[PDB]
């Protein structure tokens, strides 16, 4: 029915400011839908788009293992189910809450969804946080053009060129600011809702 | 339910005109399905439909590197996705504020929702006009048919040709005019709600 | 809920004949899911399958943007979104008609309706009747088997043979017939609802 | 509403007969997730599966199109898009019979249904039929293995063999069968709705 | 509505134990989702995975038509659909019974859906076992590793060498197995009901 | 409705912990959108990225099927549809049982579905112990760039190379870790119901 959402959506929303109400929400499903509809596009063909001058049977495998152990498009789509769990936790935990109350009514109760909220957030700025370092380790702000590769079973140093290095650098450092800002206002909504004086007290 | 509906697009659509509640909803939807149905077909395959008469390794990828650092299917993608963004939050802000108010009745409030429609066609109009001045920027009013290239790798100069311009500049032609008239009908609804006054005053 | 759409429908379909309220409908949407099924299949690998015989370079790809700068699969997705985009404002315009009129109740304001509908089936004879002229212009009623090609960068005549004309002649007639008597159909509507007096008058 | 759709199947379905009511939707929705599930698979790679000995430029596409001037898949998308127009007529025709009867009670009238039931079957009757002989005189019952070809531009007799001959043949013979039971009981359905008396008469 | 839906399932399933009720419905599930998800994976490449050692042309086409005249991938589309034929009807039957007496009401009538249900569980047994037979005369239980052809317009005897037997053995017999159960579980839902004795007297 | 939804919801969590109602529902539906998401892009190219130097005819094929008999995407597809068929079965069961209190009401009977529920862990249990059991039996903890084979057709030891090792290796871990932790939660919710006491006693 109408009359059950408009008291989910409602309990949901109590406790937050317009910054998670409202911009948290878009900001995520802004950058889904993006790496959706682009991100196979600019990174979908990296294993043929990767050309080393060499014939020994085995080494372009060995190469390119070494440049990416971990496609992009991989660390991406991990990186946003991840960052989903904590939230379907809070979402179950509140279906329930309101299903069972319903069922008695047609502040102690209330404070335990507090809790929750504040929780989910704090492993949402650890897991944002932990992603931003392991990106800028792992890929950096620049793709190159070359390679040079020095590994068995290759002879000696091979030369190899990469394909379309700025369109994958613009991909690269769009993300992470879509990313950054998630961060930012996730930080803020805890201060908001009074993180500034927890830790002093 | 149904009453719940009927409450969230007379609300949503009281202080507008006829040109931003039926003219601008329509010609959005209209670039977005365009997009989608004719975009891949004409653009997917830029890179197997570039040939550059050579042999030196290395020297066709920094070619087609220097004609196109960003493809248009990706430039119009995020184009439409951010001009969106705007939309989403104010559409988000109305929902909350029926919700709210149904549960104490079954102008001072009815006004934050005015300043919230006058704040994203203003934002929409500066994404818009960025937009268009990007890509005339960018990839001009005509693609070429050849394409000289001087970088290194490549030994001298090396020349380039390219597959259906005639399609190409047709599709891009269309687009700028699809959002040349977004932008219009975008300024147009701000002067009827009496911005000529205004700027006066 | 169900009542509402009832009061949709029949306010949609109060002033029409049947001829609007039941075959141009099913008209246009036979020929969304013709173009849907088969189109790609008839028309999907049209550059692969225009051999020409030659070896100097860039010199195919001169030729095939003589013969086609416009697909007709471009076209036909370009016909279809145009015509339906009047239908799109009148739909629009009939819902909020019903919205705000019901919170009020439970000729004038009937019969400007009236004038809305007479002006989207007129819109939709021009866009119809300019499109079948635009077909004819662009590809006629048969698709060659041969193709000579006079252009720079080929030196001399060449000569260029194409794949499966048949079965791409008979898919040519097939829509210009189905647009032929949607035009039809929209002008007769016009006439029972009295365009052969008002011309007159 | 729930109450609304039981009117909509309970007066669509007063006149018919259990064959028109349970047999005839079964035996057309078979027909259909067959052709989607199955048919690109058997004949969706036909023209790569089509192979010439010969060198000469023109002839291997010469020699296809006089074999198919028209696929199987193409024919069968047809028929069943075809079929189905009578009946979309005949279910519209009944939406706004009850829309517009409900609003006057919360024979005459219930007569001109039955006129409208018994001319889509006489449609589709013809439809089916016309359809069964196209068939026939098209494809006939069976695929052979070889083809030869004297046309232009080739020289002399081409020999052209093909691929998958037995799989081809039973996908035939089982459409022609199931189309082939779709219109006994389209026949039968009229026999006992009162055709044999009224021929006579 | 809630209220409709709640009648149409306890009335089809008023007579059936739950070993028709629970059992037999997630094993036709299963057997579907499993090839839809994983069919194609295995045997969709099987015309690529052929390889014959021979140059002669058409011999290719002549051994792999005569080793497989049907896929299996087109013989398990066809056995699910046709096991879901009697279902569909039943279901049809239920409904309209459902619909009818609604509106009269808000065992003579009750017995004819036991004979409903009893018979199309007899065609589901007839159709199970001799789908089971036929797959083991076709196919077997096993794929080979080679295959000897002697065939025209192959000149002599031609070893053919097939790639994955053993994942398609594996997932050969996993079919067969959840087809087995299939039919196991039917016979014992007829048992149940009384056929013991039936066939008895 | 939304009110009978409202008591499946409360009757299917009524005897578990927030063990079984939050965490372990979230475990699995985060598994299945991983391997549909990433699962075709690092395994789907699996016969492509197998290089075996020789040149024999059938001696590339004899290899991998040895090195490989089942594919680890065939294998995760057969554990995620087992497991859920415990559970499929708990939830018709629940179903269909409180179809039949409503229709006499608007102990003994709520103990039977504690029963369903042990059972249902339970067998889960032992379906997530063999897969985690087979799964290191037959894949083990890492994927080698390398590979000795010797074997009929070929003539001597043959060495293949594999491709993008690292890549595999990460993806098999961590499913190993996501199934690892599927089962730890199943193990702890039978616990928390009383298996402790239930083996003593
Ligand atoms: C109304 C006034 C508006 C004024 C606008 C000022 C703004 C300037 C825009 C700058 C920008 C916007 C990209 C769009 C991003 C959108 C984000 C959304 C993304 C979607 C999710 C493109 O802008 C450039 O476009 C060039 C087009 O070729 C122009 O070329 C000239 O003019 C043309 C004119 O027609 C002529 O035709 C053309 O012949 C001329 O040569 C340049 O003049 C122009 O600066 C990005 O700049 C890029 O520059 C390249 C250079 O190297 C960078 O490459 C890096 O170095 C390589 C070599 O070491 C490495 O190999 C590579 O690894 C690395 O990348 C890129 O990294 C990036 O920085
Ligand atoms: C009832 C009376 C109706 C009267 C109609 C008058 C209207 C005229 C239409 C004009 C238009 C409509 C395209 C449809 C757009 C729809 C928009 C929706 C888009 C979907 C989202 C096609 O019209 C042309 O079609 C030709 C077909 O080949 C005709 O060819 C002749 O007649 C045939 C007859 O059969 C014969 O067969 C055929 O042999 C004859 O040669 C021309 O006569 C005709 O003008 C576009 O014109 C195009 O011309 C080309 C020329 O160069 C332009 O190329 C440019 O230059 C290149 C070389 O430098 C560059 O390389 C290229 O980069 C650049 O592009 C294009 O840019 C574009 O301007
Ligand atoms: C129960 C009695 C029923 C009586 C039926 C009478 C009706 C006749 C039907 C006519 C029709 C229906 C197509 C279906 C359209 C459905 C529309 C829905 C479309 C789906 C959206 C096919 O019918 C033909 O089919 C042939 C099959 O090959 C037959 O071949 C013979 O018999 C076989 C017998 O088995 C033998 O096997 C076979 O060996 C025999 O040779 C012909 O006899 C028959 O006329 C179309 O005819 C076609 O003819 C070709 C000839 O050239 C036309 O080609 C044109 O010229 C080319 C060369 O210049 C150009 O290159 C090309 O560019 C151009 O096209 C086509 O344009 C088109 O006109
Ligand atoms: C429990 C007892 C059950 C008794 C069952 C009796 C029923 C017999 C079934 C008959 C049927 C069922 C197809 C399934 C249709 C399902 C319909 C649903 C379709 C899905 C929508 C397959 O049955 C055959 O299968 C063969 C397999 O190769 C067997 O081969 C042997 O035994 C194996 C044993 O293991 C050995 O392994 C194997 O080495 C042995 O050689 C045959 O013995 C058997 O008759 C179809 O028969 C087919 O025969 C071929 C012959 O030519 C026909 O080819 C035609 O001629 C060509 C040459 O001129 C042309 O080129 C071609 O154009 C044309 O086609 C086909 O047209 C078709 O008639
Ligand atoms: C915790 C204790 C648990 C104990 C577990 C005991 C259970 C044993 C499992 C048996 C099974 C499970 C397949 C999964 C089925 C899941 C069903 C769901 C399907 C999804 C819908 C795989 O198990 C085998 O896997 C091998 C991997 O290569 C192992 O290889 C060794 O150990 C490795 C260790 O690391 C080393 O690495 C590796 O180097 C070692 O060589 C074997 O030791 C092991 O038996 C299937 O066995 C298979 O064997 C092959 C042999 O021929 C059969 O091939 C047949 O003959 C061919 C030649 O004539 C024909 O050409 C072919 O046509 C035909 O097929 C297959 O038919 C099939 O029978
Ligand atoms: C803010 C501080 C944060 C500190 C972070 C510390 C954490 C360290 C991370 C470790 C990790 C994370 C992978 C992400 C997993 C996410 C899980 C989710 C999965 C999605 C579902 C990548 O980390 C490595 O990345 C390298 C990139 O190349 C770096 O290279 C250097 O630095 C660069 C710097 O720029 C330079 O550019 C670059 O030139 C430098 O060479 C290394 O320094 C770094 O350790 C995995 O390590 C991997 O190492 C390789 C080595 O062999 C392992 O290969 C194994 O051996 C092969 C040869 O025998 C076998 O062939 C292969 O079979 C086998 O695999 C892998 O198995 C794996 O263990
Ligand atoms: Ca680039
Ligand atoms: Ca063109
Ligand atoms: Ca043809
Ligand atoms: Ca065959
Ligand atoms: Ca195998
Ligand atoms: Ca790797």
């Amino acid at each position: 029915c109408g009359r059950f959402l408009r008291r989910l959506l409602a309990e949901e929303s109590r406790r937050s400011t317009p910054v998670g109400r409202l911009l948290l929400p878009v900001l995520l499903g802004f950058r889904l839908v993006l790496l959706a509809a682009s991100g196979p596009g600019v990174y979908g063909d990296e294993q043929s788009e990767f050309v080393c001058h060499t014939q020994q049977p085995g080494c372009k495998a060995a190469c390119f293992d070494a440049f990416h152990p971990l496609s992009p498009l991989r660390f991406w789509v991990f990186q946003v189910i991840l960052v989903a769990v904590p939230s379907a936790l809070y979402m179950g935990f509140t279906l329930y809450h309101v299903i069972w109350h319903w069922e008695l009514s047609g502040g102690a109760g209330s404070l335990r969804l507090l809790w929750a909220y504040v929780a989910q957030l704090g492993a949402r700025l650890v897991l944002e946080g932990a992603a931003l370092g392991l990106q800028y380790h792992l890929y950096g702000f620049q793709m190159p053009s070359s390679f040079a590769c020095r590994r068995e079973p290759c002879l000696g140093s091979i030369t190899c060129n990469l394909s379309r290095p700025s369109e994958k650098t613009i991909f690269l450092k769009t993300m992470f600011g879509v990313s950054g800002f998630c961060l930012l206002f996730t930080f803020l909504e805890l201060v908001l809702l009074g993180l500034g004086r927890w830790w002093r007290t």
